[PDB]
């Protein structure tokens, strides 16, 4: 048929997508900037499609639910025919890449610790070994499902503790877990993706850091509902950007050159 | 060769696939070791497939002839049919995700520096700046291709450089572009994928180490013909074994520290 505006879901998380200043005056895509909104006008220009950015309506990645095996977040957005694409920091996962196309990645990650700076913590393995720091992850993604179907002695002790914590030690998004990380005075350590991790690192206060190597090593990647015409032209695109260094510069960019810690 | 067996296109370079001691007296599959070896046995299980390795015959990687736009190497034994599925320490680029399958990655990447020890190199951008050190990369790889087409200031230059350079300064394969760097008393750098860097790193004689950080970001993929039925299976076995962390333990295992160099 005839060209259609592509529906792109997304979601509100700095520095991947940020309301602009002035966005109560703005209207469609006008409104956001960031990481995933510039990576979106790449991707568009060299794939020839005009789209439009929505916010996922429920503010989640997307977990499956275990009774009723119904999908939300973000990959319940390309899974029921929301959305015709996701341009966002989602993890590439066996699960979702079971229901999903997902395109190389264009960012690489991995399960992190991080600490109010000060905290006598260095690993996992230290976590796992004391009581008096909680800790825990974001609901409805892939690090929850990490820890929970982990085999690996240290990650299962952690799950343990983990979903029997009183109060929850899960937040409904990373600005939650920052915060608790931030309010806690070193007695709570947030289990989160690098890339958030090191961005945060960045910013005001400049009270937070990462601890440790990472716990597992995966990527993000852009998708599509499974079979989509979209994903062969996406994917190229992605290879294209990373070979060309704009990926790299793109990270730069939202990361680094305006960090708010010093140079 | 025998029905319903699978064959498996590979290349000699370690600790991917290496001959056995005493490999005369074996045959097929037994006479060969190395990481890629165990993970065509890994990926075959899951996948409930017989197969046969096979050394590729003109030992290359894969590149396109730029007159006859014939590919050699393991890309071409894709290409024009002698094998099924490349499984080896082969790179995901734009240009052969055009005319091949890649799964997702089972291995990171970035080029990299191996310089002899106390060689005054620290950067790519070093090495532009001067012309008594030369350098250079493998023929019909990705790391040559990467520098021809890179229109990325820094890399354009080492390319003009290197493309006249003589004598040459491309090697035909690893092991020659090591002996290389070891023999030339500094005067020699050899750019390569960080992966066979720090394999040689910890290796006696102990002379060579890598420097900077990563020219670019990429991996490995298991590799296959475009539109194969093999596709969609080995690529969910790979994220499979990644999430069960079985491709680290694979990793440090054959990149193992037994203490040829220091403590
Ligand atoms: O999730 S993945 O596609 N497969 C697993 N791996 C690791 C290398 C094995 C990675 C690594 C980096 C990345 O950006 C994406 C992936
Ligand atoms: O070659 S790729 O599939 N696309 C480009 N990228 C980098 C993250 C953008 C990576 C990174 C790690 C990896 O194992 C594979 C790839
Ligand atoms: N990127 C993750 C969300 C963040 C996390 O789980 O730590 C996902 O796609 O589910
Ligand atoms: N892994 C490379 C070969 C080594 C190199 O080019 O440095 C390839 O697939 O072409
Ligand atoms: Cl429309
Ligand atoms: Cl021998
Ligand atoms: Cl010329």
């Amino acid at each position: 048929g005839a060209n259609k505006t592509v529906v792109v879901t997304t979601i509100l998380e700095s520095p991947y997508v940020m309301m602009k200043k002035n966005h109560e005056m703005l209207e469609g895509n006008e409104r956001y900037e960031g990481y995933c909104v510039d990576l979106a006008a790449e991707i568009a220009k060299h794939c020839g499609f005009k789209y439009k950015l929505t916010i996922v309506g429920d503010g989640k990645y997307g977990a499956r639910d275990a009774d009723t095996k119904i999908w939300n977040g973000m990959v319940g957005e390309l899974v029921y025919g929301k959305a015709d694409i996701a341009i966002a920091p989602l993890t590439i996962t066996y699960v979702r890449e079971e229901v999903i196309d997902f395109s190389k990645p264009f960012m690489s990650l991995g399960i992190s610790i991080m600490i109010k700076k000060g905290t006598p913590i260095e690993s996992a393995e230290d976590l796992s070994k004391q009581t008096e720091i909680a800790y825990g992850t974001l609901d409805s993604g892939s690090t929850k499902e990490f820890f929970r179907r982990s085999k690996i002695a240290v990650f299962d002790k952690m799950w343990t503790y983990m979903r029997s914590a009183e109060p929850s030690v899960f937040v409904r998004t990373t600005a939650e877990g920052v915060a608790r990380v931030r309010k806690s005075k070193g007695k709570y350590a947030y289990l989160l993706e690098s890339t958030m991790n090191e961005y945060i690192e960045q910013r005001k206060p400049c009270d937070t850091m990462k601890v440790g190597g990472n716990l597992d090593s995966k990527g993000y990647g852009i998708a599509t509902p499974k079979g989509s015409s979209l994903g062969n032209a996406v994917n190229l695109a992605v290879l294209k950007l990373s070979e060309q260094g704009l990926l790299d510069k793109l990270k730069n960019k939202w990361w680094y050159d305006k960090g708010e810690c010093g140079s």
